[PDB]
């Protein structure tokens, strides 16, 4: 292990482009919380130029100081010393780990996925409210928690807005649960609230069939497939209201798909 400030750092528990992520036990509390580990050096390392990759860390940062919602990540501590490489965040751990991963020989009940779904519901529905689209719901993306619900994690390219939507229009997130209308090739503006609820629509089916609705290791195809190809279900077997609730929040044009005061009427939901 290795000591930093109060906390001893343990095992690694992920890693990506972003850094590395350890599980720190706080010495003063007798807590395990969990240290995301940024280089300020190797940060630095719809296609419109974005701040720069240290400013969109502070951005990151920002969002997750207004968000106190049981099915949200709680960040805790921000270690930013002007005179080094590190930056150091310090989340409440969330014990369960990443719901699934996707792609996976083993999907979720309809029951259990009902169960993580409501928590998505809920979730989002507090996002939004705090006027924060979050851009990268998916499966790995949702924690699950000593109480077995889950809390929505990475903020990375969540956007915060004022006024009733965001106007976006730089395309990021993960290409497979990316909305159609975020990928055309001319420039043009899209709003926020519905990408998340395609999104959520891509998750959902992943959650019950464990591979995503438009599947390709080629970007440049799966960016065409889920701007032109028709929702298919595989044969195997599901409920035709889970069907009904999945093609509305994967409908391709914005202005029809199912909303999230819609959504919580569902009667998949509500059942
Ligand atoms: C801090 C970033 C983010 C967050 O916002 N919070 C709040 C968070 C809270 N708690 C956790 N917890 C755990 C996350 C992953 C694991 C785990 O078992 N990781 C494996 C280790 C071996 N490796 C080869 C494959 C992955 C265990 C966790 O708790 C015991 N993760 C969190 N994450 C991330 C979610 C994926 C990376 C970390």
């Amino acid at each position: 292990s290795m000591q930093l400030n109060q906390y001893t750092l343990k095992d690694e528990i992920g890693k990506g482009s972003y850094g590395v992520v350890k599980l720190a036990y706080n010495e003063n509390d007798n807590t395990y919380y969990a240290m995301k580990v940024l280089s300020k050096k190797k940060l630095i390392r719809g296609c419109i130029q974005p701040r720069g990759p240290i400013e969109q860390v502070y951005q990151e940062i920002a969002i997750l100081k207004k968000l106190d919602h049981p099915n949200v990540v709680k960040l805790v501590e921000v270690l930013d010393d002007p005179n080094e490489d590190h930056l150091y965040m310090v989340f409440e751990l969330v014990n369960q780990g990443p719901v699934m991963e996707v792609p996976t020989l083993k999907p979720l009940s309809e029951d259990q996925a009902r169960f993580y779904f409501q928590d998505l519901i809920k979730g989002i529905e507090y996002l939004h409210y705090q006027k924060i689209i979050h851009r990268d719901i998916k499966p790995s993306n949702l924690l699950v928690g000593e109480d077995g619900h889950i809390k929505i994690a990475d903020f990375g390219v969540s956007n915060e807005f004022k006024g009733s939507d965001a106007l976006l229009s730089n395309t990021v997130g993960t290409p497979a649960f990316m909305a159609p209308e975020s990928l055309s090739e001319t420039r043009k503006i899209f709003s926020g609230k519905a990408l998340d609820v395609w999104a959520m629509g891509v998750t959902l089916y992943c959650f019950v069939f464990g591979q995503c609705p438009f599947m390709d290791e080629r970007i440049m195809c799966l960016h065409s497939k889920i701007k032109s190809q028709a929702l298919e279900f595989p044969d195997q077997d599901i409920a035709e209201d889970l069907k009904d609730l999945i093609t509305r929040m994967l409908d391709k044009n914005p202005e029809s798909r199912i909303v999230v005061p819609e959504i919580k009427l569902h009667p998949w939901v509500t059942r």
